[PDB]
């Protein structure tokens, strides 16, 4: 393929080169940025940026400026040439829109497909993420068409398809890939041990889980992996409004795709942007026509370094910390969800401690955990010497039966696929008439 | 491969002559399954157009049994999609495609005759959860280049407050649910302060398949939503769209794609037309073949002109809802009471009903808002006795009680999985974040 017009990884020897393809597009992508209402608006009475140079001077495009705009401010082309419309998960009382061409989707397909194990035809993916506005479900099902994998659309937080019928699917279908948040990783495995299935051995052709959409600990990804028979657990950072925009190399680190998008730090207290370091992640995507974005800041902490890793791909790693503004503190100790996580899958796997939830109260932290009754006293024992050691914030542990949290309707429940009914027969429950779902 | 699209064919025996010469194909394709290879195994199968005639139906029970990949004539890795039907989980159907197959399955939906266009916005609110719906409707929308709004049904992500939002504030041009859904966004709409008569002014179609639908239902459908099209057609998962409406409202057969034959369950017999249970060859599939492939849907196919001017059979679809029930002397199909329901006068309101066949009387109840319940009442007691002659209970009942009031104003944030949470937060949504 001499002929094909985006980046592939090995296109670039050094970092000056990688970062003549991204200075390369910034005159098109600035002129494409014009045509939009907001940035026509942001640039009025003033010269617009043009070139590579002018792109230093270009201010954050923020989060509520997306909302400000529902639904087409940001929109640089004819509603002709839109292809696919989404909403961005969250609150629904004010909607993030974003649109896409049929050229901006081979874009997001190609990002999506760079998954280290491969997509290959021989595969059978089950997209277990929503369909509904979101883009995560088509996102999947678009790299899967685009390698040739059967799509099994499993879709997710649909009446038409809960987990045991989830577990069926993944057993009777010898699925290969499998596409769902890391939570929906440990629901699929608490409902196949409720099917009598063990995750570990009964699923022998499953090579590959991959997965994103939450703030995942290497702890945590090493349990999912060992939970499901060691395979590799693929995480990829993206979001509606940018696609995905870093993946997970062999050695289990994301790197930025920045091939695709110029990728910078915002320090929110000085205002700056740097090519790495500590802060808010901000992206300008450079293979997108619907949709510019200069500079947008998706408000999560990452950690962005172009320290060599052992896979020796040239593109810097980052880690995603969680959303701006989330942390708690109890004594002079931070709690953070990701240190919390760490403590509780570094309990013995042999304790089926998958899930949990805590409070932060300004004195104390509450934190419950499902796990079998033989070993819910040593798991509430050690998870607190770990707090202990770890943090030293006073704790209220509570271990729970399993069916507490997670129910068991959830995890075994089947629900026929009915449509309206409107005339019954006298022994037929006429209950599923008009609201059949 | 080469395709046929409405007007290649001039007559009824240029069309004959379209199907008949892919069947040694069709034939040899289907011969490559294990269920087709096993039926035909110790004789010579069929082979040309005329061994056609002799071809034995393959029943909904024999997809149930091959489950998973017994219908299967490709390598799996020639697979672009794999579904399963709706209704009953326990016994799964599968049916699967290559990307050749989708080209055909998406051609066949498009068939809309209103038109997609790229200046349509198109909502999906069919699932897209294992069956094909929403899956095929976004298909034609992308090949016609229509801006696809996923909508999903059945999703908590996509409540009906946020369908009728979108519907106003995207200016949606199309749509594509259930008839039921098409009143249930009605009934949301006017809970979201929006008229569905007069303020989506942008709406020029709604698409509909999936249920039995009486020509009066559907002209009440259209008179809700300020007398636009509904443009219905009717499809399976293992089959896609095999007709669709014409300008006159009238569904034709996508005969040119299949061939599509009227079986007598009692005596076995296949007729090109008329009344029986719906069976369908399809032409331009490579992964799962069907031969006289029964839907076991009861269908009246007619051969008589329409005034559209294609040149293709009708068909009425009875179903389930043809299939009459004994009560007084009288024999009642849902298909008559939906007619009774829906030749209500459009002012009373009266879209959510249902009944019970009991062996001495018919119970009805339906939604009317006061102060027309009593008419309402009293108008279809009138239509029931002097149409039927069935004994009926009916009763009225306030808006709100078959449809909750939450159903339509329910919104709902799409949150994921969260482990820490402060002191005022419901810690409720942690593991169970749907
Ligand atoms: N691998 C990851 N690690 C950490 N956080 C992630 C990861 N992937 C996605 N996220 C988070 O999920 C967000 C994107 O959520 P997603 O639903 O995929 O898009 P969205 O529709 O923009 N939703 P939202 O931003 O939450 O309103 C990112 O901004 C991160 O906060
Ligand atoms: N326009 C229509 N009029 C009447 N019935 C229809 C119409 N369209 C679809 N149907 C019915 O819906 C059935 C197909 O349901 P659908 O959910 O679209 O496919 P499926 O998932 O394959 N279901 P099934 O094969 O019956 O188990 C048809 O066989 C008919 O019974
Ligand atoms: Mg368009
Ligand atoms: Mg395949
Ligand atoms: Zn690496
Ligand atoms: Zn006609």
């Amino acid at each position: 393929a001499m002929s094909r017009s985006r980046p592939e990884l090995g296109d670039w020897s050094s970092p000056a080169e990688l970062a003549e393809l991204q200075r390369s597009q910034l005159p098109r992508v600035l002129a494409q940025a014009l045509r939009s209402p907001f940035y026509a608006a942001r640039y009025r009475g003033t010269t617009p940026p043009r070139t590579a140079d002018d792109f230093a001077g270009v201010e954050v495009t923020a989060k509520q400026d997306l909302r400000d705009q529902y639904p087409f401010g940001m929109l640089a082309v004819g509603r002709e040439h839109l292809a696919t419309y989404h909403e961005s998960s969250g609150t629904a009382g004010e909607p993030t829109a974003s649109y896409y061409t049929e050229e901006d989707w081979t874009d997001l397909a190609e990002r999506f497909a760079r998954k280290w194990t491969g997509i290959h035809p021989s595969d059978t993916f089950l997209v277990r993420t929503p369909y509904g506005l979101v883009i995560t479900g088509h996102l999947a099902q678009a790299a899967g068409r685009l390698r040739g994998a059967t799509v099994v659309p499993g879709d997710a937080r649909s009446l038409a398809t809960p987990l045991s019928r989830m577990v069926r699917v993944l057993k009777t279908l010898d699925v290969t890939l499998t596409w769902c948040n890391p939570t929906e990783i440990t629901m699929l495995a608490a409902a196949a041990k409720a099917a009598g299935l063990r995750p570990d051995q009964d699923f022998p052709h499953l090579r590959a889980m991959f997965t994103a959409a939450e703030p995942l600990t290497e702890v945590r990804r090493r349990r999912l992996s060992e939970i499901w028979g060691g395979i590799p657990v693929v995480e990829e950072y993206g979001s509606t409004e940018t696609g995905t925009i870093a993946g997970q190399c062999p050695e289990g680190r994301m790197h930025l795709w920045a091939d695709r998008a110029i990728f910078e730090v915002y320090d929110p207290r000085t205002g700056t942007l740097s090519e790495a370091g500590r802060g808010q992640m901000v992206v300008t995507p450079l293979y997108r026509d619907a949709m510019p974005l200069l500079r947008y800041n998706l408000a999560d902490d990452v950690e962005v370094s172009t320290d060599p890793c052992g896979c020796g791909w040239l593109l810097p790693t980052v880690t995603v910390l969680g959303r701006a503004g989330t942390g708690h503190r109890i004594g002079p100790a931070t709690v953070t969800q990701q240190r919390l996580e760490e403590l509780v899958f570094s309990l013995p796997a042999a304790y089926e401690v998958m899930f949990w939830r805590a409070k932060a109260h300004p004195d104390v932290l509450e934190l419950e955990f499902e796990a079998p009754e033989p070993v819910r006293q040593r798991a509430v024992k050690e998870l607190g010497a770990a707090l202990d050691r770890e943090l030293g914030v006073p704790h209220r542990i509570t271990g729970l039966a399993p069916g507490t949290l997670v129910p068991a309707e959830a995890l075994t429940a089947q629900r026929d696929i009915l449509k309206a009914r409107y005339l019954f027969a006298e022994d037929e429950d006429w209950d599923k008439a008009v609201m059949y779902f």
